[PDB]
């Protein structure tokens, strides 16, 4: 597989190797704020990251993943629309070449500069590989980034990117606190969807926070200096690694707030 984000291997091509690309519950989507309905029975959302153990950061030639030790319930997401316990395995971002694009979800067609995905798997399925095969296997917490003031809790990420410039590079990344990437409010929208990269599996309960976080232009500029290519290959800047909005089809987006 040689998928990517260019003209020749980008989102419009994915359906040929991954037919589920045209499925009934694909992500991302546009969130129409005037059609999403407040759901008074959503239970409170619970982000328990106090014991989180980050291990490593990896440039995978599409984005960078910050990886966590998920061998026990150290950093978990529960509540909201979720039944049971979901374990944090990694986070990554999607971003643009320009500040007016980059996010995957959109809000009344508004694109943010970037979008953070904290990826969690349902522990009743035992491992991540089994979880991606289930309709309720993953919960992804989505957070929009806008360009404004710097996010202090992000700077440790920005500063290690020099060391993982090219595809296949990784670096030790211990003692990173993902609580520093959260906005004040946990108000959210939720809907059933999919992974937004191949294999595009329809296994995600999406929880997208309404409140974006602000990051500085300098911070996002450093994302844009990463490379999709491997070391010693011709340089392709890692920008515009976002899949555009997919048909909502027979789904409802629910709001946690009035
Ligand atoms: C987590 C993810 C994709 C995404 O973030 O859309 C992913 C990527 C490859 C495999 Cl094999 C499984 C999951
Ligand atoms: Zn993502």
């Amino acid at each position: 597989h040689h998928w990517g984000y260019g003209k020749h291997n980008g989102p419009e091509h994915w359906h040929k190797d991954f037919p589920i690309a045209k499925g009934e519950r694909q992500s991302p989507v546009d969130i129409d704020t005037h059609t999403a309905k407040y759901d008074p029975s959503l239970k409170p959302l619970s982000v328990s990251y106090d014991q989180a153990t980050s291990l490593r950061i990896l440039n995978n030639g599409h984005a960078f993943n910050v990886e966590f030790d998920d061998s026990q319930d150290k950093a978990v997401l529960k509540g909201g629309p979720l039944d049971g316990t979901y374990r944090l395995i990694q986070f990554h971002f999607h971003w643009g070449s320009l500040d007016g694009q980059g996010s995957e979800h959109t809000v009344d067609k508004k694109k943010y500069a970037a979008e953070l995905h904290l990826v969690h798997w349902n522990t009743k399925y035992g491992d991540f590989g089994k979880a991606v095969q289930q309709p309720d296997g993953l919960a992804v917490l989505g957070i929009f980034l806008k360009v404004g003031s710097a996010k202090p809790g992000l700077q440790k990420v920005v500063d290690v990117l020099d060391s993982i410039k090219t595809k296949g590079k990784s670096a030790d990344f211990t003692n990173f606190d993902p609580r520093g990437l959260l906005p004040e409010s946990l108000d959210y929208w939720t809907y059933p969807g999919s992974l937004t990269t191949p294999p595009l599996l329809e296994c995600v309960t999406w929880i997208v926070l309404k409140e974006p976080i602000s990051v500085s232009s300098e911070q996002v500029l450093k994302f844009r200096k990463l490379n999709f290519n491997g070391e010693g290959e011709p340089e392709e800047l890692m920008v515009d690694n976002w899949r555009p909005a997919q048909p909502l089809k027979n789904r409802q987006i629910k709001a946690s707030f009035k």
